[PDB]
C-alpha cells in the first residue's frame, strides 16, 4: 500500500521548503496531501508565492492518520503552526501512534510549542536554534538532516532535498530514495 | 533601480524549478512577476502543486521589458513554452535588446524551438540533451550552470539554487548573491 504524507501549509510558510518535499515525495509514489491550515483557500507563502492546497487541514485530518506529518519552515509559517490547536492535536496523535514527524528550518519550533518529542536530537535553521533550545528540552545538532527515531528535522531551504529524500528513505527505503534522487541532478 | 524578472509559468512546469528561482530572486530584492502562460488562473505544475500566477503573460508583457526572462523546466511545461507564439515574441524581443534569458532542465529546449541564442554553449537536463542538440545549433556542456553571455542555462531541480544564484549574480552582483546564499544553508 502506498504511503501517505500530510504537509501542513500555513500563511508565511517557506515555499521552497513546502514544494521540494511535496514534489520529491510524489516522485517517490507517496500520496501527498497539501493541507491548508486556515481552510481551503490559496496560501501566501513567505516570498509571496501563492499555493492552492489540496484540502483544508480540517478535511485532511478526517482522512488520517498519515505515515508522515511534514512541517515546512518560514518564521511566520512556523509561528502559525505553533499557535494552532489543530496542529497540536495532529502531532500528539502522530507521536502517540509512533508515526513519523518531519520538520525543517523554523518548523521544528512547532514541536517545542506542542511539546513533541522532548529528549530528541534535533536541528533547525541556525537562527531558530535559541528558540528551539529554550528550556533544554532537546539536544542540538548541526547535521544538515537529523533523524532521531520518529523525529526528523533539517536546517533550511538548502537542505530541503536532503530532508525530502530522508523522508522518502524512512517511508519507502534506501533504494527508492536513490532511484528518486538520480534524475534530480543533485551534487 | 530594482531589477525585474519575468518567470513564465505553464501547465506542467516543474514546481521546484519555478519556486526556487522566484523565491531566491525575491530574496535578492528583484521584482519578480510570475506570469501565467494560459491566463490569470492557477497553474497545475508537473507534480500537481498548484501555483497562482501574479498576472497573465498577456498582462505582464505590457509591463516589460524585464532584466531577465526565466523559463522553468518540466517536460510538459517546456513543451507548452516551445509551442507558444507569445513566448516566441518575448524571447526574440529580449534577445534583440541584449537582455538576459535563463532556462533550466527541459526549459532550454524552448530556446531551440524559438531559434534563440544559436551558437551558445548550453546545458540541459541529461534527458533533454538530444532534443536541444537536434541540428547542432548549440554547443553542449555538462556544467551544472552554464552562462554564455546573455544565455544562462542549468540542468535540473538539484541545480535550481545554483541557477537562481547565477541569475542574482548576473543582475545584482557577486556580493548580493553571496549575501542571499548564506542564510539558505546550501552545501
Ligand atoms: C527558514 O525557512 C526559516 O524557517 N527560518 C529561516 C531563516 C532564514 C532562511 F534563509 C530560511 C529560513
Ligand atoms: C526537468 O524538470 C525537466 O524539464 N526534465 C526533467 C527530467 C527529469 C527530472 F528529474 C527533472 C526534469
Ligand atoms: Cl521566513
Ligand atoms: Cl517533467
Amino acid at each position: 500500500a502506498s504511503k501517505r504524507a500530510l504537509v501542513i501549509l500555513a500563511k508565511g510558510a517557506e515555499e521552497m521548503e513546502t514544494v521540494i518535499p511535496v514534489d520529491v515525495m510524489r516522485r517517490a509514489g507517496i500520496k501527498v496531501t497539501v493541507a491548508g491550515l486556515a481552510g481551503k483557500d490559496p496560501v501566501q507563502c513567505s516570498r509571496d508565492v501563492v499555493i492552492c492546497p489540496d484540502a483544508s487541514l480540517e478535511d485532511a485530518k478526517k482522512e488520517g492518520p498519515y505515515d508522515v506529518v511534514v512541517l515546512p519552515g518560514g518564521n511566520l509559517g512556523a509561528q502559525n503552526l505553533s499557535e494552532s490547536a489543530a496542529v497540536k492535536e495532529i502531532l500528539k496523535e502522530q507521536e502517540n501512534r509512533k508515526g513519523l514527524i518531519a520538520a525543517i528550518c523554523a518548523g521544528p519550533t512547532a514541536l517545542l510549542a506542542h511539546e513533541i518529542g522532548f529528549g530528541s536530537k534535533v536541528t533547525t535553521h541556525p537562527l531558530a536554534k535559541d528558540k528551539m533550545m529554550n528550556g533544554g528540552h532537546y539536544t542540538y545538532s548541526e547535521n544538515r538532516v537529523e533523524k532521531d527515531g520518529l523525529i526528523l528535522t533539517s536546517r533550511g531551504p538548502g537542505t530541503s532535498f536532503e530532508f525530502a529524500l530522508a523522508i522518502v528513505e524512512a517511508l519507502n527505503g534506501k533504494e527508492v530514495a536513490a532511484q528518486v534522487k538520480a534524475p534530480l541532478v543533485l551534487k
